[PDB]
């Protein structure tokens, strides 16, 4: 139907805007701490601690399959990156501190993204 196409165009454009958001958030991680999944070879107990692992490469795979229906779903995954790190790692670690900085810096980006998503519809 024509309506299905219109909906698919909206999803495509949301995907465009989320790709730009994703790039901007990932620049706030210049150490690449959150770039890839935590290695279960190197952290064999990880899944005992963290039930829903997340990282930027996994988000990018979902994104490119148009797997985010709305900004809320995308933010959920971003928040998992931060929140998982802040539980697994202690406060005095480069990892925890990197997550805090990513959260704080990403807030700004996400605040305007929400306005653009509502504004453009």
């Amino acid at each position: 139907s024509m309506e299905q196409v219109a909906m698919e165009l909206r999803l495509t454009e949301l995907t465009r805007l989320l790709r730009s958001v994703l790039d901007q958030l990932q620049d706030k991680d210049p150490a690449r701490i959150f770039a890839q999944p935590v290695s279960l070879k190197e952290v064999p107990d990880y899944l005992d601690h963290i039930k829903h692992p997340m990282d930027f490469a996994t988000m990018r795979k979902r994104l490119e399959a148009q797997g985010y229906k709305n900004l809320h779903e995308f933010e959920e995954d971003f928040d998992l990156i931060i929140d998982n790190c802040m539980k697994y790692n202690a406060r005095d670690t480069v990892f925890y501190r990197a997550a805090v900085r990513l959260r704080d810096q990403g807030g700004v980006v996400l605040r305007q993204a929400r306005r653009e998503v509502d504004s453009i519809g």
